[PDB]
């Protein structure tokens, strides 16, 4: 009725693709997704999206409350999701006027570490991980979401193989493509947001308008330029570990150079802090510290509660192969499956 927001009575609208809103039977975000089924890539990915988090159950992940019964099974072309509400996230949060200490630093650090533990324990690498998507309240906790990207236990691991946006939290073998990805893509991206955490100190960047992403064909070029400009160019060793010859090729083209310290970059911050950042920022995903050494880092021994650090009890199996060519008939019926788990009711489409 003269509204955006074809959803239940239940809910009375308030704020701004995404709203406030509360229910009656606590506040939420209720998030509308519009064009659904016009690219089957991006619809593919909305449905990997919350068929993941309609699967994870965790306090550092972001719940699905609802998903709205469409007006139309069979026509629909729009979704309504209701999600659990965060205060803000970081990428909000680095634009804000605003300084942080250490401890904030490292107590959102350490949140968004446990919740990627839980969601890697499911057999999950989010695979795209970056400031957006760390969801924080003021309290400090942290809520991962935005899982369309993301691997489970059964993508191939040489990747699917097709035929023939931001880049700044890829690891280097995910920019190049090389597929056999481990935690270690993760963990990487989890080193870019650090830089940006750490910026947040007023003695490392003095007015948050400088504020901004330490790595910022032809872009993944750059993006890798970018990278050796500050770490350096790799040893032959590591160009070695490359999983595929033409990478090595590729990555021998460079012009070999030094890399900076990236300590002189944040001369306010602990030892502590920097030598785990160089240590999630390293070009081989085999020497690239792991998630589990990292929550044992001293940086952490006075935020770390061992027992917030649990894994999943089983592995996220989705019930359809989200990395093939999923057509239409396939992508609304197993949309409206997700839709059942709130409104058993719903008809399937026939």
């Amino acid at each position: 009725p003269h509204s955006d927001w074809q959803i239940p009575d239940r809910y009375e609208i308030r704020h701004l693709h995404v709203c406030e809103a509360y229910d009656k039977l606590r506040v939420v975000a209720i998030k509308k997704i519009l064009r659904v089924f016009e690219d089957l890539i991006d619809c593919k990915r909305i449905l990997r999206e919350i068929a993941i988090l309609n699967r994870l159950n965790h306090d550092h992940v972001v719940k699905v409350l609802d998903i709205v019964i469409p007006k139309d099974v069979e026509k629909f072309d729009e979704l309504y999701v209701v999600l659990e509400i965060a205060d803000s996230d970081f990428k909000k949060l680095f634009r804000t006027p605003v300084y942080l200490t250490e401890l904030h630093i490292k107590t959102l650090l350490y949140n968004l570490l446990v919740g990627v533990k839980y969601v890697h324990s499911a057999g999950i690498l989010h695979r795209d991980l970056k400031p957006a998507n760390c969801l924080v309240n003021q309290d400090c906790s942290v809520k991962v979401c935005d899982f369309g990207l993301a691997r489970t236990v059964d993508y191939p691991e040489n990747g699917n193989s097709q035929l023939p946006v931001t880049r700044w939290y890829r690891a280097p073998e995910l920019i190049l493509l090389q597929e056999n990805y481990t935690e270690a893509i993760d963990v990487w991206s989890i080193g870019c947001i650090f830089a940006e955490l750490l910026n947040m100190i007023k003695e490392n960047v003095a007015y948050h308008a400088d504020r901004g992403p330490l790595f910022p064909t032809r872009g993944n070029r750059d993006q890798l330029n970018v990278i050796f400009n500050i770490l350096g160019t790799p040893s032959e060793e590591d160009i070695e570990a490359l999983e595929k010859e033409d990478a090595k090729r590729y990555i021998r083209i460079f012009p070999k150079r030094e890399g900076t310290d990236l300590a002189e970059r944040f001369p306010a911050s602990s030892a502590d802090a920097i030598h785990l950042l160089k240590r999630m920022l390293v070009f081989n995903p085999n020497k690239r510290i792991t998630i589990n050494e990292c929550l044992a880092h001293p940086f952490f021994k006075e935020v770390r509660i061992a027992e917030v650090e649990t894994n999943a009890t089983e592995k996220v199996r989705l019930p359809f192969n989200d990395w093939m060519n999923m057509d239409e008939p396939q992508l609304r019926y197993a949309f409206v499956k997700e839709i059942q788990r709130y409104h058993p009711e719903i008809q399937l489409p026939r």
